[PDB]
């Protein structure tokens, strides 16, 4: 039988349309691997993003794979099996010297952040926060080093790697409200089909341990993802 997957082919490198008119990408290769583990024939179907969950709940599709962020709001409605991405429940505020009251972020003349990241979107959602956006983490941090902005915001896993090169910078934790958490990217499954979700979790674990998940990540350039959590 068939494993029917619903997608919105507008989000490289997860899914997009090739010059054949076919949908390709990391999620399509992952969907095929999953269908093989389940012993099913993959059937990829395109929908508008806003129509995906309704179709899943109506059992017209078996799974949604579309670079969809795992959010507490969505977990209320559907099941989600994680397959890529760090959980983001807090951000790192970066500055030189002392910062007695790191919050509110509205206090700063400007806040440096990287374009296209989830932290940028979070900052944009906040009333009266003045953002200076940059293409790279290098530019974000040099902005603070030169005293052009008082603070920057990084995602925690990036802060952990890059800040070793910046002994002058100190940090404070920004806790995100629960309704703003993203817990990586996930495969959507109907709430009334938990057994299918279990089989998909089993499949993803096997794809991961066989090294195929890491191969697909490298192949599709996920390490260099430009537009983070576009569907949050």
């Amino acid at each position: 039988e068939k494993f029917i997957v619903g997608t919105n082919a507008t989000y490289p490198p997860f899914e997009f349309v090739d010059k054949r008119g076919e949908v390709v990408g990391f999620d399509i290769d992952l969907a095929r691997e999953i269908s093989n583990k389940l012993g099913k024939t993959l059937d990829v179907r395109e929908f508008s993003f806003d129509a995906l969950i309704l179709n899943l709940k109506q059992h017209r599709i078996d799974a949604v794979i579309t670079g969809m962020s795992i959010t507490p709001s969505r977990l209320k409605e559907i099941l989600m099996i994680p397959y890529y991405g760090e959980e983001i429940k807090h951000l790192v505020l970066v500055f030189k010297g002392e910062n007695k009251h790191p919050l509110p972020l509205t206090q700063y003349r400007s806040v440096a952040v990287q374009t296209g990241t989830y932290q940028e979107a979070y900052l944009q959602s906040l009333s009266e926060v003045h953002i200076r956006s940059f293409d790279s983490t290098l530019e974000v941090l040099m902005e603070v080093m030169h005293g052009k902005s008082p603070v920057a915001v990084l995602e925690p896993s990036i802060a952990q790697v890059v800040l070793k090169d910046f002994p002058a910078l100190s940090t404070a934790t920004i806790d995100l409200p629960e309704d703003q958490w993203v817990l990586g990217y996930g495969i959507g499954v109907a709430s009334d089909r938990p057994a299918l979700a279990l089989k998909i979790e089993a499949a993803v674990q096997e794809i991961r341990k066989e090294g195929v998940l890491a191969e697909l990540e490298q192949k599709w350039g996920l390490n260099n993802l430009e537009h983070h959590h576009h569907h949050h």
